[PDB]
DNA sequence: TAAAACTAAAAAAATCGGGTTAGCGTTA
DNA sequence: TAACGCTAACCCGATTTTTTTAGTTTTA
């Protein structure tokens, strides 16, 4: 009850869980080839947030002179940029809540 | 009564109270798998504001030469950025007041 | 009647007056659990403006070499940013005037009648 | 549910009831500055008294404080513009000029949010 | 016939000509107390443009080493910012052409 | 007669009069309010000022060698675009843009 | 048949070809005096792009130490800014395709 | 079954898989010559994301003094810029989900 | 004759002609005004210029070691996105975007 | 060389044209 | 004590202004 991702698109291995969730959220007939390309980019981004968040939690534990507040500031911003991009991607595929019921 | 969060998404442990509140705000049938991924990001952010606010109140108590006005300025900005992101996330899930009232 | 704020959300103690005012501005049945979380953030910000304004008035009194014009400039900007964020928060909860009274054009007459009353008096 | 027709007798009662109570008093916790009261009274009188919610009144304090604060900054600016020679701080002059425009634009947004802009009142 | 400006608002003396022109541009009954406050800010800005333009013409006459191109650049920008603000203010009072034509 | 005269206090520059006359003729004379006429002075002054800046820019572009100031050239180019975009907004505000006049 | 450009507006001599094209693209009766002023600015800009592009092609030929990558970058940006301004100007005069098709 | 890309447009060789997917997502009669040019730019961008992502994963493996956090920051931003441009391109060709579903 | 010829003064580059012909054919010939043809030259020149910048970029990306200029690489990448976005605006302005033609 | 400050375009908020309720006098 | 004749308040979908934001330039 799913589709398999395009080979050329380059879905990361740990992103598959995310891919399956996105595809199941809209009628299977309604996925075009163009949409499936776009869905790879969405899944990759949803994965990448988990990776950056891990990086950030590490840096926040360090305390004293070693603590890099500049890096902390950057990781915080990169996480918000991804989150907002993901909202745009969802809207583009019409799998945002307004379009689904 | 509620749904359980996706394992791969990475909901932080102290964010569960927030997760439960968000899911209860809209009919259970109307949550898709894509929406549940998005709801993890919302809950994590609602938690993270409480964490930053604690950090800020600490720095504001310090007075004299030790007081870092640059860090105070940054924490204040990061808190507004999160707040505005949360409004966007709510709208995307249709759990903002207009959609529920 | 009112609602009590969520424990986990972390409403600051001196923010309670603000919380009560916001909740009373819309029908109690119409508050969801998601909205109540959002209402804590609104109340905290309405409090925090009063705190920054106090900080600013202090710095503006200082004169001479000690006067920090850079800090004065920053506090002034932070106050406008908060104010604009509060307008967005209000809109999100539908407790801004448009949502609690309707389209602008549908307020025209209501107001006229009041202006009229106010003359008959004088 | 629907609001009373502005035709109704009922409507004309509320209007007369309204103008008897001339104004509302500002929330204590909000922190209206003392010299801002004149501005507060003008804003409240510009729309029907029944139509002010508790949420709106909090927001109206922020509007009044800003309308006052413009007069304060403008005084500061006129002082600096008189100074000439080496003492003249063109950097501060530039900043005061910008802060005044930012406030002005914020005030327009605040008015619209409370529905006391001309479109809603005329 | 006209209205008199609020005392506390602080209409500058040389701004009165501008004040009178703005008030005459819409029916006298239709000015509320809130509008009159707002109209002071409009009149002060229409005055202030004339003041800055005088300052600019002075600096543009100076030539050689004394010429301050940085100040010239700033005065030019300040004049455009005022002009754009005045268009917003006009719209807010409904004395822009669309509302009066 | 054909036109209106500009408000004295507004400060229409002398060489801007040709522009003023063109703008006023572009909409019915009865339809000009006192508020509009103030706004129309700012429009005319800006339409003049573009011609002045353009002259300044063409001078600097002729200079070549070490004397050539590329920083000033860059600034004059930007100032001219900002004015042009402001003029579009001003026209819209007076309803003398093409959409309103057919 | 065409109209002749206003003298005071300052249409550049080599811009006339552009002027003629723009005027012919909409009914002659429908040009007001205000529009003709605006049309001069459009024609001057359409000319000036050709001039900057020539400047850019010169700089791109130079190679070695003499090559100014900073100027190349600036000329590239100035050309895009003009192009986008021209789109706005066209729309304002209602000689864009939507209005004429 | 498909169309062949314009020679002058310059579709990169490894982009062909992407090209085929995009063309198949809309009725063949409905592709104009202008659209086909635009579709080359879309395909090239969908390819180029895979290339940048590879570059980024390399830099993220390096640790110690050699690690360039500045380059890591830049690659992360360039990937989001491409992704947002791709959404605009899709909308322009009407092969986004709203137009096809 | 199923196309139009470009205005001489507009300055269509020689290698841009293939692009010009494709754009003109994408909309009914009667519907091209003289103003549109000027605008269409700018569109064609930009569609060409992307191919030129992309070639420049691929050269710089091959260089590795100390010679590699990451600053130039960053700039070329940005210039390519700016052009792309401008082209979308130009298409819409001429009504040869898919919505108008489908 | 990073931090502050500008600036288009997209996402959002307000407005608007035209239709439908439904209250409420007022005429009988 | 009704029935009828208006209007005000609300509603749906379209379009117009405005804010927010992603992204660039500037300045110390």
């Amino acid at each position: 009850d799913t589709i398999d991702p395009p080979s050329h698109a380059g879905l990361e291995k740990k992103a598959e869980p995310f891919w399956h969730d996105n595809i199941r959220s809209k009628a299977l007939d309604s996925w075009t080839p163009a949409d499936l390309l776009a869905a790879v980019e969405l899944a990759n981004n949803q994965l990448y947030i988990t990776v950056l968040r891990k990086d950030l939690r590490k840096e926040e534990r360090i305390r004293g002179e070693e603590r890099d507040e500049g890096l902390i500031k950057d990781l915080r911003k990169q996480i918000v940029e991804l989150q907002r991009t993901i909202l745009a991607q969802r809207r583009d595929l019409q799998i945002h809540s307004h379009a689904t019921n």
